[PDB]
């Protein structure tokens, strides 16, 4: 009987403020976010989305940085009336790093839970400063954290489509989802570009102001050196995506946490093959 949400969520209040200097508990942030279900789950109760998003957050030794972004995020993804669920992939081990595998574990995962149709990826430690900017998909494949502080509130390169994104289900298989040999730092979102762009898509972006995001300042993380293999590797991606990705996964998860804020699943994505 409920009726549709609103195009755009009349909740909304655009430009906030963003601070990462005080202290975080989970359990008061669950207090504050009461309508947020087991896993981190929330549907609105007064109106059907039909924007059903998986948020999808690659990790590893970052419990600080993601106890930031459940604080953050939770009441803007409810202003904007998603129907969504918050899932956590845990690198098992203590080998290499491997961002995209885990977006892709992520992306199996979270669909045996619900059918989502939209999914996010987002770097653990990039805050959003305005909640205009949707976390959910369009008709093209949408770049999220378009001006982040870092970058001094602008796109590195106007390729770039690194940080956060959102790609509908059907975009995501499309391009036979993430590349999954990228071990260490980098290029495995300038290859997701590169996908997007050889099966005819285009990048979709709100504007500088609205996709304002705060990243919240951090030192290297050990095990996931720059991948010296990265230019060779997007120099080829229209060959390797037909034959890398979804099409090719496995994986081993270890454990799955139903926390109140989020699910987090722990996952044996293994080593260099
Ligand atoms: C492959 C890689 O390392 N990508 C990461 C990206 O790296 C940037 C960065 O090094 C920057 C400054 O030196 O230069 C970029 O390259 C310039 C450029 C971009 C795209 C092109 C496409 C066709 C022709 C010529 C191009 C020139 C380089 O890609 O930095 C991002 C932010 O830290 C990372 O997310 C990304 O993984
Ligand atoms: N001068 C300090 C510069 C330090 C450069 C470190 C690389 O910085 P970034 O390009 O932000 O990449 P990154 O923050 O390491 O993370 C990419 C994303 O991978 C995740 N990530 C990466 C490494 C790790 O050990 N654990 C983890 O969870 C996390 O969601 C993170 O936000
Ligand atoms: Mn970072």
């Amino acid at each position: 009987s409920l009726p549709a949400c609103p195009e755009e969520s009349p909740l909304l209040v655009g430009p906030m403020l963003i601070e990462f200097n005080m202290p975080v508990d989970l359990e008061l942030v669950a207090k504050q976010n009461p309508n947020v279900k087991m896993g981190g789950r929330y549907a609105p109760r007064d109106c059907v989305s039909p924007h059903k998003v998986a948020i999808i957050i690659p990790f590893r030794n970052r419990q600080e940085h993601l106890k930031y972004w459940l604080y953050y995020l939770h009441p803007v993804l409810q202003r904007q009336q998603l129907d969504y669920g918050i899932y956590v992939i845990n690198q098992a081990g203590d080998t290499i790093f491997n961002r995209a595998k885990l977006l892709n574990v992520g992306f199996q995962e979270a669909l045996k839970d619900y059918d989502y149709t939209c999914f996010v990826f987002s770097d653990v430690d990039l805050i959003p400063m305005n909640d205009h900017n949707a976390y959910r998909c369009f008709s093209q494949p949408r770049h999220i954290s378009v001006a982040m502080d870092k970058f001094g509130f602008s796109l590195p390169y106007v390729q770039y489509f690194g940080g956060v994104s959102a790609l509908s289900k059907q975009q995501f298989l499309t391009i036979n989802g993430f590349p999954n040999n990228y071990w260490g730092w980098g290029g495995e979102d300038d290859d997701i570009f590169n996908r997007l762009v050889f099966r005819g898509m285009s990048i979709s972006r709100p504007n500088a102001v609205v996709g304002t995001t705060r990243h919240i300042r951090h030192s290297r993380d050990k095990k996931n050196e720059p991948n010296p293999q990265r230019f060779d590797r997007i120099a080829h991606t229209k060959e390797t995506m037909l034959s890398d990705g979804l099409n090719s996964l496995t994986y081993q998860v270890l454990d799955v946490q139903r926390y109140p804020l989020y699910t987090q699943i722990t996952v044996d994505i293994g080593t260099p093959s």
